[PDB]
Parts: structure tokens; sequence; C-alpha cells
């Protein structure tokens, strides 16, 4: 039975209503498995890492702490990255968060100021120690300075 | 704008759904499967992002590089393979820059049998635990590496 061009005019409408309906649903869907894919891309760039078959690379303008504990605790990682402001401790606010013999809940902290100067600033009762000085002062921090937190958790600072 | 018309493209609207879910459908699985592969990737080179930085499965046995100077060409972390060419020439596995480093400077072997040694070789200086090393040196977790005058390396075991 022939429709006619009201009839085909409507269903079209509706049609095209379900298609425009359809695109903003996985516009959505699109837009949000991109984000979640692209994170390890941008997590990477913003550390400055390069991550190589044959080993990691990182960045000649950013800062990093090595992990030199040969036997270090099953959370901590082998390289952490020094933007700004990093808070040290054991505390689940803690930027670098460490369990260990003399480590505080809030440890100690290391700055990075506007003109590129790094500190580290110890906490009350938070052993820290500096190229083996016993921190006492915010203390300006330099490629190759070993630290020491609490009793046996070494650290090499990298910044070339 | 007229029937005729109109039905055409009614059909054509139709079938045009079902083939922009298909595409649709398609680019969403391959954003997925690039995830996937690269965080396998990660995964086979035993690697996990955090917030904070890097972790290394401890089962993995790599070198970490503590050189005295300032990088900017070498690697921070070294990964082993059973057979590992160290020096200062192009074709080496482990490439480094110092003047105390030979073009062809030492080799570490991962042996079948889980062993791990260090072969030195001639006018290239390598100390193990500060020893000084001329002969093939079993290593063990936590030994400390010197190459040349500057190039001072941990070694991470099983």
């Amino acid at each position: 039975s022939a429709m006619k061009a009201p009839e085909l005019k409507e269903k079209l409408e509706e049609s095209e209503k379900l298609i425009k309906e359809l695109t903003v649903t996985w516009e959505e869907k699109l837009r949000k498995t991109e984000a979640i894919a692209q994170e390890r891309q941008r997590q990477l760039e913003s550390m400055g890492i390069s991550l190589e078959t044959s080993g990691i690379k990182v960045g000649d303008d950013k800062c990093y702490l090595v992990n030199l504990n040969a036997d270090p605790a099953l959370n901590e990682l082998l390289v952490y990255y020094l933007k700004d402001h990093t808070r040290v401790g054991a505390d689940t606010s803690q930027d670098i968060q460490l369990f260990g013999i003399g480590i505080q809940p809030e440890h100690c902290e290391i700055d990075i100021a506007a003109d590129g100067d790094i500190t580290l600033t110890p906490k009350e009762n938070a052993r820290s120690c500096v190229n083996g000085t016993l921190v006492c002062s915010t203390t300006q921090l330099w490629h190759g300075d070993r630290i020491l937190w609490g009793n046996n958790h070494f650290f090499r600072i990298n910044l070339p």
C-alpha cells in the first residue's frame, strides 16, 4: 500500500532522529574509551619517561628519585617522578609512600621552586640524611645527592 | 522532497543505521585493542606504571645506572638479555659514554641454569664490589659494579 509523502517524511524524521541519538551515544562512549586509552601516554609524557625495549630512559629536564635499596618493600617504586611539591611519608596522603622503621606518617617534603631550585624540608621527629648529613634545615639538593630516610631507605636524586 | 526520493532515502536511512553501528563498534574495538596491546607491552617489559613513577618486577634482571656524571645519552635502567655486551662501540647492547669505557668493555651472561656472570675485557676496568676483576666472575643480587672512572651500576637479580 503505497505510502505518500507525509507518512514517508514522518518515518524519515524518526529514522534520522534515531541516527542522531545513536551518534551522541557513541560519541560519549568513544570519547570515554579513547580518554582512558591515552592515559598511559599522558602519564609517561608528564613524567618525561620513555619505555624502551632495552630499558628505561628519563628526561634530561625533570627530577627523579632512584631507589637504591636492593631489597625494597613490596609497594615501592624503582623510579619516582618529582614535580613541584612532593610529600614523603607513611600516610596515604603522601606522594611517595614509604613503610619503614623510622619513617613518619609525614616524613619530609621535597620542593621544586619556579626558578628550578630543589630543596628538601624535614618534618618533626622524622630523620632525613642528605649525603650523610642529618638534615635540620631546608637543604638544597643537587644531581647525585644520596638521601637516607629512616633507618634504611636509600635514594639517589637524578637531575642532570 | 517528493515521495520517490523520500522512500529511497528511508530504506537508505535504515541500512545506514546498521552500517554506522558496525563502524563505530569497529573503531571502539580498535581503540580497546591498542590500549590492551600497549598494556601487554609494559607487562612483557616487567613494568608497572604508577601515579608517582615506575615499578619494576622483582623477577626482572636489570642494571641501575648511577653515573657520577650527568647522563643525557644513557638509560637509567638497562634490562639484561641472556648475552649482554657492554661498551662504548655502537655494536654493544649497552652503549656507555665515558673516557674509561672501552669499545668492547665487558660481557654479562645469564646461563641456562640461572647463573649470572661478568666477563671483563682486556684494558677495560670492571670492578665488582670494589674488587678489580680480570676473569669471569659470578654476580649476585645487590652487587655493585664500576665500569671505567664513573660508571657506577647496581645489579638487580632474582
